[PDB]
């Protein structure tokens, strides 16, 4: 019993068959036969005996096996559950990419109204807000700055009744934490209501608070482009209105001039200049790309372009970024407080490279001639259709969804595609009663994704009700290239960004041309 009992609770069969098949009658997996597995099933392409070895003394729980260079099941399961066995590529989760474009070249995690905690119209502003942004990543933060008493600038949402905060205090929670996730550079977008007065004050706390951080003058030799993510490394940079306005903030900006959006032109006439930033609403961004998609891209190539929510979301909802990122829009600000979809996609664009906060476009968005136009498939680069194979085999201790500890979850499995219109799809699996330790579906869908290189493949997991709406359980977001094949494990994520220590789904991932 208690071992009978032990091994059964604990017991995998889906796990088993793929050692077995791994394996085959030995009870033991050789390294020849591991690097079999690893190219075969993991398709890794630096599959060799080093690889294997590096698992078997990672991974392998046996000091007999270990020793003699073999896998046993245990070290077998023990890989696909680490870091390796992850669905979402290790390799990708450090610094990876080419950090020498100039800044135009890469999407980058951007916050909208960073000082909210919530409502746009009553809820509480504070410095955490601006502390769990950057902790997420955020490299863009937003400060509405308003004359507050005793000459001290304050920061809150104008014209509401949302609590407010110092424009002192914030600026030394963005210097505590302005690199604790990333050494790449944060860029502060400062919407400015102040007097003249409050304005020097402004002005000068920065130079105070921010000190040697502050980037106050054009890099040497910066001078026909944005400079790249590595020249400005450490530093913190101002977006904003550049000479109503006191030189002491106006000479602060350098590379970030707030602009109305002009038109996109292709000369070095009306599309603003490479220091030149516009901002756009949901609506506008959305119309600029239903009409002038390639116009919009194209301009996107040299500029930075802001994304921020629509009016109407005063609940501090989110919009859908992969659209703007469609059209090459890099600043694609969000409210950060907000759980959804939106940020699952967000956060999962931007766990990618290393969680630096800056992504590397695809070449083809980096061309001042493409002619790609999400909107407008034609044959280029972009596209190069995949046959994405996708077997939701089981659950491990999916998360109670917080709703009595006497019933058991009713899971479901999502699997979406995000990216160009043409390839956004779902596929849901069946329901599986009463089961969230180790729920088994063994359900496969198929997509077809022409743009893979703008595609993120989005895994969730919902408690099915009967009488009401479903409640979600994890989720987890990966870029179309960071998705790792063979057997994997995809670790799930709360709605708040959250890990979930042993809460998985195992699955077989195939990408074909
Ligand atoms: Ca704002
Ligand atoms: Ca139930
Ligand atoms: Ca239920």
């Amino acid at each position: 019993e208690i071992e009978t009992f032990y091994k059964m609770l604990t017991q995998r069969a889906e796990i088993d068959r793929a050692f077995e098949e791994a394996a085959g009658s030995a009870e033991t997996l050789s390294v020849e036969r591991l690097v079999t597995f690893l190219q075969h099933q993991q398709r890794e392409e630096e599959a060799g005996p080093a690889l294997a070895l590096s698992l078997i003394e990672r991974y392998e729980p046996s000091e007999t096996a270990k020793a003699q260079r073999q896998m046993t099941k245990d070290g077998f399961l023990m890989y696909l559950l680490s870091a390796d066995g992850n669905a979402f590529s290790l390799a990708h989760r450090r610094v990876y990419q080419d950090m020498d474009q100039p800044l135009s070249h890469y999407l980058v995690s951007s916050s909208h109204n960073t000082y909210l905690l919530e409502d746009q119209l009553t809820g509480p502003s504070s410095t955490e807000a601006y502390i769990r942004a950057l902790c997420k990543g955020c490299r863009c933060l937003e400060l509405d700055c308003w004359d507050g008493p005793n000459q001290e600038p304050i920061i809150y949402h104008g014209y509401t009744f949302t609590s407010k905060i110092l424009f002192c205090d914030v600026l030394r929670a963005i210097r505590d934490y302005a690199f604790k996730a990333s050494p790449y550079p944060v860029i502060l977008s400062l919407e400015n209501h102040c007097s003249l007065e409050q304005q020097r004050v402004m002005a000068r706390h920065l130079r105070a608070i921010l000190g040697p951080i502050l980037l106050d003058q054009p890099l040497d030799g910066v001078t026909t482009s944005l400079p790249s993510p590595e020249q400005l490394k450490g530093k913190i940079l101002l977006k904003g209105k550049k000479l109503k306005l006191v030189p002491e903030l106006s000479d602060m900006i350098i590379y970030c001039k707030s602009v109305h959006f002009g038109g996109f032109s292709s000369p070095g006439t009306s599309g603003q200049a490479f220091y030149e930033m516009a901002s756009f609403s949901e609506s506008r961004a959305l119309r600029l790309l239903q009409e002038s998609g390639n116009g919009f891209v194209r301009h996107n190539v040299s500029c930075l372009s802001r994304i921020y929510p629509a009016g109407w979301r005063t609940d501090s909802s989110n919009y859908s970024p992969v659209e703007m990122w469609n059209g090459g829009c890099q600043i694609v600000a969000l409210n950060f407080q907000t759980p959804g979809p939106e940020m699952d996609v967000y956060l999962g664009c931007f766990q990618d490279n290393g969680g630096c906060g800056y992504v590397l476009k695809p070449a083809f968005l980096r061309d001042p001639n493409t002619t790609f136009n999400s909107r407008a498939l034609t044959q280029g680069p972009w596209w190069r259709p995949e046959r994405l194979r996708v077997r939701i085999i089981s659950g491990q201790q999916l998360p109670k969804v917080n709703k009595n500890k006497n019933s058991i979850v009713d899971p479901k499995v999502i699997v979406e595609i995000h990216g160009v219109g043409r390839d956004t799809g779902s596929r849901q699996t069946a329901v599986i009663t009463n089961n969230g330790f180790n729920p088994r579906w063994d359900m496969e869908f198929e997509f077809e994704v022409t743009v893979p290189d703008l595609a993120l493949v989005r895994f969730m997991v919902e408690d099915y009700d009967s009488s009401s709406k479903n409640d979600f359980i994890g989720q987890s977001t990966i870029p179309w290239n960071s998705l790792k094949q063979g057997y994997r494990h995809v670790h799930l994520l709360s709605k708040n960004g959250d890990q979930h220590p042993s809460a998985t789904l195992f699955v077989k991932i195939s990408i074909q041309d």
